[PDB]
């Protein structure tokens, strides 16, 4: 009955390995799917997953949000960022998974945290073009960050976080990005590792349109899940590598 | 006008130092006094800072989630962690830190996560008894934490936090505590560490009665200050000891 908007990413939703053609909600696998799996089952209700058209998450509004503002979906069930301008314009369950900008690099190098990178120019580094990474170097006012922005600032930047991985694993580049996608990475990659830990902070959230009455049901389980350790394994689940 | 419930405990409130009589909420000083100074700028509201009476956080109810349950409290700004049982009769605003469980040990030794302690029994290590941290253990099916309840479970444990720290100074002893007051504890203290990363997870937040005109006003300016960068430039004001 409650119709649950997403969008495909690895390895929140992927489409299950096949070679024939897939129906249902079965045809998706991934961390978000065994998300909502554990919700409808504490929550007791039957979900209709459907993508999102314009496969966005939601800016402004487009994506997800979109959705859930227009009333077309109940839940917007993804890696979707409790940010301060969506919260406006609807409801997130508390975070379920928590991260933040990180950094991609080779291993094998001395440089151990993003104070390395900022005093030296040898190695390059940046982020994705007009991305929400690039926004907080250039908004910052924090040392570290002030002279890595003047870094990039003065062909850094990169076109997307593939370009980007693929610049780390062909050039002396460094990549600047969400932290949960370096794990996802590195733990495919052992040439690549992350450098330093999270230079700011941010959760993922089940979406609801304001004023829902699953809004706070929600909530309640995912602290359930995540006092359990459900989240963890989940986690564990979809990112372990072969090592 | 808005009654702020919370605790004495370092460094999120503290009394300023002096040797004279202070008075009023400036005889308060901390992490959280700052955070509220925030939050009635940016919703534009005068408070009353009071402690708590019992001086507890709140379990069954007692502590601030009592105060704000009868509604002698309008918020609640301390350290609270964000619990299921507790979201069942307060509100919490979204968190204004994350962290978890974590270890506190002395430096210089080989030992660099919870599995190097789990895998022997030369170096004794527990929690505080019956507590949160404890319990965790307890409940644990992971294989490293279920190994080291079998271990704590088989004069490991401890009375209090304090009796903690000054077991591991005094003692082969690795300490199991929420990671913010390690990071606290060795910031002051060069001869101890924090070995490995986090355990578990969980957050703090603002309490509010359940049905709180203030609510969803207190998580927008919390995620304002988060993405400004205020939280950071907070954490590292209280926490930053000499080197
Ligand atoms: C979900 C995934 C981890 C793949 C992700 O990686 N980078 C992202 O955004 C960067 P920007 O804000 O620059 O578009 C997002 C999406 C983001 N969590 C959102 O909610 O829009
Ligand atoms: C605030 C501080 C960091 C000092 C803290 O350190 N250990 C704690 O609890 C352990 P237990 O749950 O075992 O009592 C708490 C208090 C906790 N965040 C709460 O909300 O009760």
């Amino acid at each position: 009955t409650l119709i649950v908007t997403t969008i495909l990413e690895e390895p929140y939703v992927m489409y299950r390995k096949s070679d024939k053609p897939l129906y249902g909600n079965d045809r998706f696998e991934g961390y978000c799917l065994d998300l909502l799996k554990e919700l409808s089952n504490i929550l007791g209700f039957l979900y209709d997953v459907k993508l999102v058209p314009d496969g966005k998450y939601g800016a402004q509004w487009n994506g997800m949000v979109k959705e859930l503002i227009d009333h077309r979906a109940d839940l917007a069930v993804a890696p979707l960022t409790i940010t301060y301008v969506r919260e406006k314009v609807i409801d997130f369950s508390k975070p379920f998974m928590t991260l933040g900008i990180s950094i991609l690099y080779r291993k094998g190098t001395p440089i151990d945290s993003a104070d390395d990178l900022a005093k030296q120019t040898k190695i390059e580094y940046g982020a994705v073009r007009d991305g929400s990474t690039m926004t907080f170097f250039k908004k910052s006012k924090i040392s570290t960050y002030e002279k890595m922005w003047a870094f990039m600032s003065s062909s850094a930047l990169v076109k997307n976080s593939d370009e980007g991985i693929q610049r780390v694993l062909t050039t002396d580049y460094a990549l600047l990005m969400e932290s949960t996608s370096i794990e996802y990475v590195t733990q495919r990659n052992c040439n690549l590792t992350q450098i330093g830990g999270l230079i700011d902070s941010k959760g993922y959230g089940v979406g609801t349109p304001i004023g829902s009455p699953y809004r706070d049901k929600i909530t309640i389980a995912i602290l359930q899940l995540q006092e359990e350790g459900k989240l963890h394994m989940m986690k564990e689940k979809w990112w372990r590598g072969n090592g």
